[PDB]
RNA sequence: UUGUUGUUUUUUUU
């Protein structure tokens, strides 16, 4: 029923390969405060860094158990202040690891407590939160590896894939199943919804911009950004001109872009944005 | 501990996506007299046919069981004609008939066929049918008639590929046995080409216009291995850049293979060179 | 509709 606002992506990069600017599965997608664009290239067991036009500029990691190697890693976040990139691997790992923004091995926690992370995030006070699918928990961590919250949201979550947070305590969790944004609080109460079936059908992620106004991503025929208020008022709704693969996350850039990470080994850039028509 | 020489594709088309030129799964590739690269877009249900260098030249297909395509899987070419044969996979699991111009001829075979998972036709015009799981080969005639049939379960583990000779000889590419096996009509074993070391999990096989026997496999790069048909190694070549998973490869007259992979792409590998000055 | 492999892992839907 809504008329959405076309758009083509302006930037692409990535291939399959085991080279520099290749992936093999590039599961996560994370953006710093200078606009990098930090990729989670789970196969290759590696993290790798481009500049905001997709320029390779370095890469960390490599398959192991060991202090600065990693054994499939799905999702990234950035620690804005101090550039920090935290980083989730997959079961059987299941745990949360931080290197600095020079690709250097900071610290480990969590394997014991994770089990299927498959979101993350940090707030504005460096606080680390994972939201966990199947078994619906959400997690909140300090830097050092202290367990801060937990709880669980087996009641109002299908499947969780995404999470991002405000400023003011509030968790907003991308559903795939229930076709819409949850909103919680640190101590796990259920708040309200964002979005929903009709507009926003298979989120695959979701986002806050400087704005503080949530983005919600989906790829459920073409791939669609919609765009709300955090009490969930609808105010701008976009889809791309061509289809896309699988995709597996998303991250926003400063200039007002959303970044796509897809099942075809690529990244796209989409812009959300545009100048005011005389 | 063969010392392979190096390759790089020259040519490279396609994406994901439904318009012209774009692919959901490519999951097979055949060539005719003209170099023309038809390919089975099996969640387009259609078949796409580009020239030798990658153009779109047109589409034919669409999804239904009416005399229309479902789940297309693999192509092949009557040379003299050029006919394009198709198979569709189960449920359907049927021989199409279209012919150059992309029209509906005829189609057999549903209430025989099980698991078609590799094609050809002989300089007699007799369709050959190789199928995974039952490790069957199926002859037909172009009317439908099933001509010859036998079992190979004694000998295949995982068939995913067939040519044939003038000598009613059969050359089946065995994912899983590491090697091409040798048939006749008749069903009768008659040998082994490659084995494990230089020919590990084949993804496909082909016969050149000097009657050459090129094995395709992706076990680590993508690797070219040539043999004479009577099982001699005369070259071996191998990618620079891994790809994705390949789902079947093609024979080009002028000395190249065209390969499609998982990555919504196909990619055209020269296996002739120029003679180095001495 | 789908048995490639390329270290275990990966509930998107189309």
């Amino acid at each position: 029923q809504i008329k959405r606002q076309k758009m083509i992506y302006h930037c692409k990069f990535g291939e399959f390969g085991v080279m520099e600017g290749q992936f093999t599965e590039p599961s996560g997608v994370a953006v710093n405060a200078q606009n990098d664009i930090i990729v989670a290239d789970t196969n290759n067991h590696r993290i790798q860094i481009f500049d905001k036009e997709g320029r390779f500029k370095f890469q960390f990691g490599e398959c192991g158990k060991r202090d600065s190697q990693l054994l499939y890693p799905n999702r990234v976040a950035v620690v804005r202040n101090s550039g920090d990139i935290i980083v989730t691997e997959r079961s059987p790992t299941h745990q949360i690891q931080i290197y600095n923004q020079y690709g250097q091995f900071v610290r480990k926690f969590g394997a014991t407590i994770l089990q299927h992370p498959r979101g993350v995030t940090v707030d504005n006070k460096g606080r680390i939160i994972v939201v966990e699918c199947k078994v619906m928990r959400v997690i909140i961590f300090d830097q050092n590896g202290n367990v801060l919250h937990k709880f669980g949201c087996s009641k109002h979550l299908e499947f969780p894939n995404g999470v991002v947070v405000n400023d003011k305590q509030e968790i907003f969790i991308s559903d795939n199943r229930a076709h819409c944004v949850k909103v919680f609080n640190y101590e796990g109460q259920y708040l309200r919804q964002i979005g929903g079936e009709g507009i926003t059908n298979y989120p695959i992620g979701v986002g806050i911009n400087s704005n503080g106004e949530i983005l919600i991503a989906d790829n459920h025929n073409n791939f669609n950004l919609t765009i709300f208020t955090q009490d969930g008022q609808l105010i701008s709704a976009l889809e791309s001109k061509v289809k896309h693969a699988q995709c597996f996350d998303v991250a926003l850039m400063d200039d007002g872009s959303v970044v796509l990470a897809s099942k075809d080994y690529r990244l796209y850039i989409y812009r959300y944005v545009q100048l005011a028509p005389v």
